[PDB]
């Protein structure tokens, strides 16, 4: 802490007045400009030398809405703002003149601040030197730049007014920012074609060397079209300050030692600033009717951009009313966001509209397997896999939940909530749903490792299931390959060996339970076991056994060779007995480790449990089967016709195979499954059969869906460094939006008809510094230059007491044929507005001319001949068929009025009436109003 670094007297608190008006537009072409203004007081803190902290108080807010006179209000989020704003005080510190260092609050919001940075930014003052003109590298809420040591008057000893510069652009915080920018998407040629500067002046006091009064300004313009880097878009905005009173020693540490460095802060709006969100679909409902799409992709910007300001808990508590007015639009702009809330989004809606749930599921297993997962992804998952528990779903969030462990170890409560929903499940010992149970039993034993450290019930439940025989031999075979993944601790292995030494265990249970616990094997397990099986019954575990002992003390692989000289040593009493045919007996080939384990029952032969390993866990293929010993005996055990009889009266087939890869379970199939596909292929074949159904739902007709479809090619935005405190992001979009608007409603019975879908295409480029204060404000104007066609036709044809009428409708909205030029918009918190046109030089030429009766062709333009176009004000032009009103519309008429007075009339209905019509007898009339050859 230097002798004087600072321009104050601690014990000696400073009342200033803080105000900003962040200004935005274009100068020259007119004066209206997107402002937020703010003032605040601000209460300086002195406890000493180099130590400072910050209150404030009556921060209000005031938007601009009209001028004369630039007109303020308070804003519904201002009473809020300032209650963020006298929530907490800051501490601050500055050793070593040059060293600063922010202490927050430890819950204080993180916009709120870099708010309270950007305020305390300009409250820095440089020492005086013997030279008036100075530029100085000094640290600002942007980190360090070449500031402008500038007097503007000094007193020879004491310059109280004094000027500085920063050109914005040239700060070492200059870094722009990741942005929720679309997924099918230019950084520094965006920070080229830009202007950022800071140029403002402070008045010190002669008698105390105090800042009196202090006022900056900045700039910020779009340099290209610019006029003598004086015109174009500019953002300009304000921060000043204002000595009221400076009145009246512990200093508040803050553990958190900040830097006065800009956090990034995610732009965003609250509730209340993001109500109109339905409106912003809304707005699209309007062309169902209006149909003038040329505004559409102008409205799937402002989709873009609430979205980008969107909550994920509001979007999620509102997707159904964001999907009721139209399902598909609401989908492409989801997909179209960008934002990570946006993948929750469908599968959620999906479900809600039970649009085939079976490949809801198999989407949603697909997605699981990324690895970049989220938290609230995974609690939907984790619900979505509750409510329906198929299982895709299940083996979706038992792959999630190991990438999410992987890429995030740190654990979280939702992991604790799915291990205590898995749990119940299984209840106490795993009595519910067999199959469900299995499956569950499948997924635990994959992430059991990553909740190892969550629950310790984990195996006290499972074992539960691996003692208790209630559940079926499967599922209590389940029980224990659930563990089969799991570290065996010693509670677990006693309880294993316990249950191993069960003779009435079944051969398989006995040998998972054997394999299992020789994942750690134990010298008294293993010396009991060596002791017990010579008077071991079960000829085919024997043979199991006695071929893993061989494959251990032969395992060739180093890290096997200290477990083979132990196993050596433990049978130097007595060596294991011989091995029985591997063909036809239960024997472990443990073969980088390949195992086959081809184990039956001892009673027959053919191996029930055939598993197969491969070696980390490379690849585990398994499969139980029973219930086929008697189709084998139906011959082996003229009898063609006795077997044809005898064919259901065999015992039902059972059968379940399994395939896990690097650990995680990868899937099962069985037998069930396989009638559980025939019923799915049956379901298949009743939905080919709808069609003939569904084509009553086609002719039922009465319908008008806007398909235009939308979407971003440029997507390049960001932050860069704001004086204002308040972010200056950059946005920079352009958007294509073609489609047409296509419907069926007609009557063949009554013979009514139509023609539907004119097609139109608009362009967006949607370019400019958002100057947005997170949930809080936003201001600015982007570019709004919109290049449209549109194209198309409609036509309605009818019949009524015999007058076959064709009535080419002339629609009441003018056809556009091209549209182009700029035309502007002030864009604010609450809703945009559109920029005034230029009046003056804007030659306001109408080329127009009735090329067809009743229509005319024309076009239209004006634009002002200092900024380079289209940087020079508003631009106009439109060339479009519009009717003249003279023929409403065109009808060709015909009605069988038997005398036969069969008139074919073209009749061009409106104030003019122009028609061919035909009378024949033979009454050869052929008419031509045109010409008037109306023989
Ligand atoms: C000032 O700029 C210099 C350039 O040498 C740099 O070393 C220093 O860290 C900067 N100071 C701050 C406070 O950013």
């Amino acid at each position: 802490c230097p002798k004087d670094a600072t321009r104050f007297k601690h014990l000696r608190k400073y009342t200033y007045n803080y105000e900003a008006e962040s200004s935005s537009g274009v100068p020259g072409t007119a004066d209206s400009r997107s402002a937020t203004r703010i003032n605040c007081k601000v209460e300086l803190e002195v406890p000493q030398l180099c130590s400072f902290i910050l209150k404030t108080s009556q921060c209000t807010l005031k938007e601009v809405y009209g001028f004369n006179k630039a007109l303020l209000k308070k804003t519904k989020n201002s009473e809020e703002f300032a209650a963020a704003m006298s929530r907490y005080e800051l501490k601050l510190a500055i050793p070593e003149g040059k060293q600063v260092f922010l202490y927050p609050e430890k819950d204080e919001p993180t916009y709120i601040l870099n708010i309270k940075r950007g305020i305390i930014s300009a409250l820095l003052v440089p020492p005086e030197t013997e030279e008036a003109k100075q530029v100085l590298f000094l640290d600002t809420v942007y980190g360090n730049c070449s500031t402008h040591f500038t007097v503007k008057t000094r007193k020879g000893n004491v310059a109280t007014e004094i000027s500085t510069e920063r050109d914005l652009g040239q700060c070492d915080r200059f870094k722009p920012i990741r942005t929720g920018i679309s997924p099918l998407a230019m950084t520094r040629p965006l920070s080229t074609l830009i202007s950022s500067s800071q140029s403002c002046q402070y008045t010190l006091d002669a008698k105390r060397k105090h800042v009196a009064e202090a006022i900056c300004k900045e700039q910020h313009l779009f340099l290209p079209f610019s006029y003598k880097n004086k015109y174009g878009m500019v953002a300009q905005v304000t921060q000043t300050l204002k000595l009221e009173d400076t009145p009246k020693r512990f200093f508040g540490e803050g553990t958190k030692k900040m830097g006065l460095a800009f956090e990034s802060t995610k732009s965003t709006s609250p509730p209340k600033q993001a109500e109109a969100v339905l409106k912003t679909l809304q707005e699209l409902k309007k062309l169902t009717i209006s149909e003038q799409n040329i505004q559409r992709a102008n409205l799937f910007n402002k989709l873009v951009t609430e979205l980008r300001g969107l909550s994920d808990e509001a979007v999620t508590s509102l997707l159904p009313q964001l999907i009721e007015v139209s399902s598909p639009i609401t989908l492409q702009a989801l997909v179209q966001c960008g934002q990570p809330q946006c993948s929750t989004h469908i599968l959620q809606w999906l479900k809600r509209v039970h649009a085939n749930p079976l490949l809801i599921d198999v989407v949603t297993y697909l997605v699981a397997l990324i690895p970049e997962p989220s938290a609230q992804q995974l609690r939907e998952i984790f619900n979505m896999a509750r409510d329906q528990r198929s299982r895709a779903t299940l083996y979706a969030l038992s792959h999630a939940v190991n990438n999410y462990h992987k890429t995030n170890p740190t654990g979280t409560q939702e992991l604790l909530d799915i291990a205590n929903y898995l749990m119940e499940q299984i209840q106490d010992d795993c009595t519910g749903d067999e199959d469900y149970t299995y499956l569950i039993l499948r997924v635990i034993g994959n992430m059991g490792q990553t909740m190892e450290q969550l629950t310790p019930e984990l195996k006290s439940s499972i074992l539960k299931c691996v003692q208790s025989t209630k559940p079926s031999l499967m599922i209590q075979k389940a029980a224990i390959q659930a563990l089969r993944k799991m570290e065996p601790k010693d509670k677990d292995q006693e309880v294993l060996l316990q249950t191993f030494l069960d003779d009435a265990s079944p051969g398989d249970k006995r040998l998972a339970a054997y394999l299992m616990l020789m994942r750690s094997p134990s010298q008294a397990d293993i010396n009991k076991i060596v002791q017990i099986l010579p008077w071991e019954q079960n000829e085919q575990v024997k043979n199991f056994v006695a071929s893993h002992i061989a494959n251990i003390l032969n395992s060739e692989e180093l890290d096997i060779q200290d477990l083979k000289k132990l196993v050596k040593e433990a049978l130097k009493e007595s060596q294991l007995p011989t091995v029985m045919d591997f063909r036809k007996f239960s024997r472990n080939y443990q073969l980088a480790k390949i195992e086959g384990n081809l184990i039956f029952d001892p009673n027959n032969y053919l191996p029930k449990e055939s598993m197969l390993k491969t070696t980390a866990d490379l690849i585990e293929i398994g499969l139980e089967g029973k219930g086929f010993e008697p189709t084998l005996e139906a011959l082996f055990g003229l009898s063609v016709e006795k077997l044809i009889k005898d064919l259901k009266s065999k015992e039902v087939p059972e059968a379940r195979a399994y395939l896990r890869i690097l650990g995680e379970e990868l899937g099962f199939a069985s037998l069930h499954d396989l009638q559980l596909l025939g019923k799915l292929l049956l379901m298949g074949a009743r939905t080919l059969q709808g069609i003939p159904q569904m084509i009553g739902e086609v002719i039922r007709k009465g319908s008008k869906n806007d398909f235009f479809l939308h979407y971003i090619f440029m997507e390049n935005a960001f932050e860069l460094p704001t004086g204002a405190g308040l972010q200056l992001q950059i946005s920079s979009s352009g958007v294509i939006a073609p489609g047409a608007k296509a419907g069926v409603k007609l009557e063949v019975a009554n013979m009514q008809a139509e023609l539907v879908a004119k097609p139109s295409v608009s362009v967006e480029f949607v370019t400019n510094m958002g100057i947005i204060i997170p949930d809080f404000a936003r201001s600015g104007v982007q570019m709004n230059t919109n290049f449209f066609h549109e194209s198309g036709l409609e036509a309605h044809v009818a019949l009524k007491a015999g007058k076959l009428k064709f009535i080419i409708p002339s629609p009441k909205r003018p056809v556009k044929l091209l549209s182009g030029g700029n035309t502007l918009h002030l864009v604010s918190t609450t809703k945009t507005e559109v920029i005034p046109p230029l009046i003056e030089n804007r030659q306001s030429w109408s080329v127009c001319k009735q090329v067809f009766p009743g229509l005319n062709y024309c076009t239209s333009g004006a634009y002002s001949n200092a900024s380079y176009y289209p940087l020079t004000g508003d631009t106009r032009l439109e060339l479009e068929l519009r009717p003249t009103g003279e023929i409403e519309q065109y009808s060709v008429s015909a009605t069988y009025e038997l005398q036969d007075t069969l008139k074919f009339v073209t009749q061009a209905e409106g104030a003019k009436q122009t028609e061919a019509t035909m009378t024949f007898k033979l009454s050869s009339e052929v008419q031509i109003p045109d010409f008037d050859v109306d023989l």
